[PDB]
């Protein structure tokens, strides 16, 4: 009954999920700040410098509207999201597997094929591209004789805050200094690291936030340059000592130009027209196209095999998350003898590039006199 | 940042292999061949080879080593990434990388506990062989012609509002005054006095070819 | 029993529950609002961004260049 | 008889329509508000506010809005 | 293009995938909740939830019959290809 976790320290597993304890009711349920209003540079740096410290909730709240505000940033990172989701993937058993390891890799790839939760997982998991770590819980559930978890629900990330010691653990908020630590086997956690660093460092917001910034306040200057580029002031100069009924009937002709607008004034009156905005689109388009070359670069790495090595490698790292947090906890609660650690079904992604029917067609029957191929790797191209 | 992980990328595609001595015996094979497989099956050797990719920028990676016991075979079980910063080059002979400990020498590293990764890309020194030496200065130029340009975007294309109004005026039409002239907006238009005037005089005047010149060139 | 005509009610009656923020209710002048009745409500949640029920359109994303063209038309 | 749903909870199913309840009539009949005549970002972001709290109803309100105003859209 | 970038992707693969995400998170909620419905109703025993049939979309890219035509019989003097496998593509 006393299972034990991949690090090897026994403990007692419960089914009940951490956040529904009874203590976390208050903390659990918070309405976002919203930051992204008015973000001066100073400012974005603060909460830059906050996250660094720890405390993740204003990043990761920025994060958020950074994702659903920058269109070219939401459609970018769609695109790089829908990649991972894309490959197929099968539960490829231990090296030098006996029959009950492939058997038990197997079933695993059966039950995980035939699991709605798990395409959910994939692209939540995918979250942690932009704000720097995805944190879901696994509502544990009976399915038969299988202690296998029935819904995965995506808790927001402001709610995890690292420990201020070691600065690589993620601990859920509970009001207090070092934070609660996540309940064992009951939290799928994957940090997708692009950079190097901690926790809080590695997500592509630290990078993005500049020019989110530079694009957003180009874009509305440029709509506020629109709303009043083109239509000229219309100022009236009313002789002095005018009375007091000829300025009203005076202004309301004044603002009675429209279309083929034609009509007299005296001539100690003057109707002169004033720009009140000069200028061209030019600049502001400029700064638009290299604010979003910036996001695409940083997102994809270039506005073909850049993309493909970016998946590959984000994938790789998704793999291993799964690995470490939703094979080994089946197995291990599934099953009553010591899980072997060192020898344990892997996902395997099936990254590999395609390989071109026709040239494989008319070169493999020229080199196969001769050399002995595999039929096999022939069959990993196509069947 | 998206060069550099363009870069740091590349290391990580190519696969490898723990290949044995030359000529080697059986023995040496079948041990070249047993790390071979557990470096393959080690979800650390990963993390290993990304984190030894921030010698290309900083100059040095270093990685301590947690050791620990797998069955019959003391290998590590961790490995972390500590923070560059706590490392200062020996003042003599300056290729030595010795943990800070507040001392002039400095405190050297634990033998078989400290995985490091000196990646020179130009000939020197510890401190020198970084690529920041270098990239520093299109780093500046870049960021502070991007400032600059976002700055005069701020201000550019919207002429400055300027009302003249007569000296002796008394102080409630002054406000009012600056009321108005502050109401401009899209099709604003109102009366003014003769002795008033409404200039408009422009507040950035130029184009933003220097800008994205400078830009580009620094990229 | 087979369904015998789908009815495309209005997105508006739906709130969401106040708590757990996933499950729509339909709307019945209540704080908590009226659940849905079981076997009866096709519901299709297409999640083009993670998040919550109301966050994940994409009229979130698509309002602001939405303003900015008709203002500009 | 007592049908249980993919959740497994049972309950009894029932034929009546869930809106035709003789207790919804007042509010599956709703005349739309139109919000986007006149939207200010400040209004928009309030109404994306408001939906992500959980009132969906001006959101879905300004989407169709969205969908048969901008043609490209 | 904003407006475009944000519904498909781009001003061809990325309108693929698009379709292919959407399509299987339709697929989802049409087995969760338009087959097991009819089933549990038709039916008078306990509908097996872990097993029970699944509407599938046939999201497979077309297959260029002449370069299959003219490579498959290529390639199958000397391995086993299987009609199926062939028979996907097309008929």
């Amino acid at each position: 009954g006393r299972i034990l976790d991949i690090s090897g320290q026994p403990f007692d597993f419960d089914d009940e999920m951490q956040s529904r304890s009874d203590e976390l009711a208050m903390v659990m349920k918070r309405t976002q700040e919203h930051p992204s209003s008015g973000v001066t540079p100073n400012r974005a740096a603060q909460m830059l410098r906050d996250a660094e410290r720890g405390d993740l909730t204003a990043q990761a709240d920025l994060a958020f509207d950074m994702e659903e505000k920058d269109t070219h940033l939401f459609s970018e990172l769609s695109k790089r999201r829908l990649a991972i989701q894309a490959l197929e993937w099968r539960i490829a058993p231990a090296r030098d597997a006996s029959a009950q390891e492939k058997k038990d890799a197997d079933m695993l790839n059966e039950y995980l094929h035939d699991a709605a939760w798990f395409e959910d997982a994939l692209f939540d998991a995918g979250d942690a591209i932009l704000k720097g770590y995805s944190m879901q819980e696994i509502e544990w559930g009976w399915l038969g004789k299988m202690r296998v978890p029935v819904a995965l629900h995506h808790r927001d990330p402001a709610l995890f805050c690292a420990n201020p010691d070691n600065l690589n653990e993620l601990r859920l908020r509970d009001a207090s200094y070092h934070g609660l630590e996540l309940q064992p086997f009951g939290w799928f956690m994957h940090r997708a690291k692009s950079r190097t660093g901690y926790v809080g460092t590695n997500g592509l917001v630290r990078t993005l936030i500049w020019p989110f910034i530079f694009k957003n306040y180009s874009v509305r200057d440029f709509a506020e340059f629109l709303e009043i580029y083109g239509l000229p002031m219309r100022v009236g100069k009313y002789p002095t000592g005018s009375t007091n009924r000829e300025k009203a009937t005076l202004m309301q002709a004044v603002m009675d130009i429209g279309r083929r607008a034609g009509g007299i004034i005296p001539m100690g009156m003057t109707l002169d027209f004033q720009s009140a905005a000069d200028g061209q689109s030019d600049p502001f388009m400029a700064m638009i196209g290299w604010a979003e070359k910036a996001i695409s670069k940083a997102i994809l790495g270039g506005t073909d095999e850049v993309r493909r090595e970016i998946r590959n490698a984000d994938v790789g790292q998704l793999a291993r998350s799964i690995n470490r947090d939703l094979i080994y906890p089946l197995l291990a609660l599934n099953s009553d003898s010591t899980i072997d650690i060192n020898r344990l079904p892997g996902i395997v992604f099936d990254t590999s590039e395609a390989g071109d029917i026709t040239a494989l067609s008319d070169a493999i029957p020229k080199l196969a006199a001769g050399m002995r191929i595999p039929v096999s790797w022939i069959q990993e191209k196509l069947h």
